């Protein structure tokens, strides 16, 4: 039953090795992906690598064994290298938290603040830092305890368990793991935050409309290009290339960059805002509502116009009158609910909820910070256990059991192999696999 456990760790120490250089080997080749965030994922997939290649290995083998066969100074280097890789982590993710908060609260929204070069310098200076609080103490002895069980393992060249005192437990587990913990916690929790009270009916539209470059047809047939943009009722492909060439002001061939088809939108949604204030039975309603509601009356009149969006009489009734589930009812009570429901279903929530509930993680650099937060929730998940009980190990010494411990650092171990898999929701990330994996 003992080769189960090998088996078991051997394949372990591939999946972390292999799912780890396939990151960086994807960051590193493909410039749709070179971006600061994934310069931090690439320190992050590096530490998740050197703990693959350097560190589990002869841990699998210390447990098999049920000795250390390395002798001292691999020992020494071993817990060194093994803590390094903890710790670059966890401030590695408490970094990824941070930029990530400066980036959603600034004007440009989702892109951060600091050049490619600054992320190199954070990174180096993470590595550098944590490299001097994991090795320093350990080759300074600073770690050591004083009792007789302990300073046995120390003499032994075959003894390799990790005894600290109880101050450096203290020390090292507070400014290692906790300090970077906590902030991470709480600062990330603060970007979710910031991602839902900063939507607005521009990325709502986003949502629920998608973006094309190329001239496509809606749920109606009728030719639209951009982020809804209808170019005409008719039925010729020349007409909706004449209607293109004269709102673009230039020969498109039926084809538009990003920047060109961002200002259709941006007129779209003030036409629509505009026949809204112009229009007699719309006018009072949308006074009347929260800037949440809002979105979502202009969301409708984006579809359907101003003159189709008036024929809800008896909703619009109701909405100006704050009466939320019964204008809701009415509203699934139309061909409008019957056309497209999908899209329905999320708008009538709005009207109903006057939160952006329908829309979370709808858009796809929210969908980004999802997955970021997988990452550290996983993290969390794996480590705090071995990180509490290490603690609790301090004040009641006689408690947890060597191979409660020992198995508790496992499960963190295990945490290596994760990210890479988790990264196979963002669709960038998948392209990037399947070029490397040639498939
Ligand atoms: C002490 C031993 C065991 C581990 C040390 C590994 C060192 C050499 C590795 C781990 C993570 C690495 C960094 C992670 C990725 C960044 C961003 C990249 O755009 C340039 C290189 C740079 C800046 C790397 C430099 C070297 C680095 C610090
Ligand atoms: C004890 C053993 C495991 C240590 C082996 C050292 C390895 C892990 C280190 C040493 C130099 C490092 C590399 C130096 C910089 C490059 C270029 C960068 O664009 C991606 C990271 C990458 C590819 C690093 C990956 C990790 C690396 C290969
Ligand atoms: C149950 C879990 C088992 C997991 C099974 C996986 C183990 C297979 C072996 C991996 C060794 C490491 C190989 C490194 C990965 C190679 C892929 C790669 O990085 O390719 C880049 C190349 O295409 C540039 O052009
Ligand atoms: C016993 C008291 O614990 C710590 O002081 C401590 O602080 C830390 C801070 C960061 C990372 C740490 O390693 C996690 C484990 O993979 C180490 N692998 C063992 C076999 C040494 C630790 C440890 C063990």
């Amino acid at each position: 039953w003992v080769v189960g456990m090998g088996i078991v760790m051997s394949l372990i120490v591939l999946a972390i090795v292999f799912g780890n250089v396939l990151v960086i080997t994807a960051i590193a080749k493909f410039e749709r992906l070179q971006t600061v965030t994934n310069y931090f994922i690439t320190s992050l997939a590096c530490a998740d690598l050197v703990m693959g290649l350097a560190v589990v290995p002869f841990g699998a083998a210390h447990i098999l064994m049920k000795m250390w066969t390395f002798g001292n100074f691999w020992c020494e280097f071993w817990t060194s290298i093994d803590v390094l890789c903890v710790t670059a982590s966890i401030w590695t993710l408490c970094v990824i938290a941070v930029d990530r908060y400066f980036a959603i609260t600034s004007p440009f929204k989702y892109q951060s603040l600091l050049t490619k070069n600054k992320a190199r310098v954070i990174i180096l200076m993470v590595w550098i830092v944590s490299g001097l609080t994991s090795f320093l103490p350990i080759q300074m002895h600073w770690y050591r305890a004083t009792h007789q069980e302990a300073i046995n393992c120390y003499a032994e060249e075959t003894c390799c368990d990790f005894f600290t005192n109880q101050a450096y437990a203290i020390a090292s587990s507070i400014v290692s793991f906790y300090v970077p913990l906590v902030i991470m916690v709480f600062v990330y929790s603060r970007v979710f935050q910031e991602a839902k009270r900063q939507l607005n009916i521009f990325e709502m539209l986003r949502i629920d409309e998608g973006l094309r470059l190329k001239i496509y047809k809606d749920t109606e047939g009728y030719y639209t290009i951009g982020i809804g943009h209808l170019l005409t009722k008719s039925p010729s492909l020349n007409a909706a290339k004449s209607e293109l060439d004269k709102a673009i002001g230039r020969n498109t061939n039926g084809v538009i960059t990003k920047d060109e088809a961002e200002k259709l939108f941006n007129q779209d949604v003030d036409a629509a805002v505009r026949g809204i204030l112009r229009n007699a039975k719309l006018k009072p309603v949308y006074d009347s509502l929260d800037a949440v509601r809002r979105a979502a009356l202009i969301n409708m009149v984006f579809q359907m116009g101003e003159t189709g969006v008036a024929g809800f009489t008896n909703s619009l009734r109701m909405l100006q009158q704050k009466r939320w589930d019964e204008a809701a009812v009415n509203l699934a009570k139309s061909r409008w609910y019957n056309q497209t429901p999908n899209r329905a279903k999320r708008v009538i929530t709005t009207f109903r909820t006057g939160t952006w509930d329908a829309y979370k993680f709808c858009l796809k650099e929210h969908k980004a910070l999802k997955t970021l937060g997988i990452i550290m929730g996983t993290f969390t998940l794996c480590w705090l256990p071995f990180f509490i009980v290490n603690i609790v190990h301090v004040i009641q010494d006689n408690l947890i059991r060597k191979e409660v411990y020992i198995l508790l650092n496992w499960i963190g171990y295990v945490n290596s192999g994760f990210n890479p898999l988790i990264y196979c929701r963002s669709p960038d990330f998948r392209i990037a696999f399947q070029e490397l994996l040639c498939l």
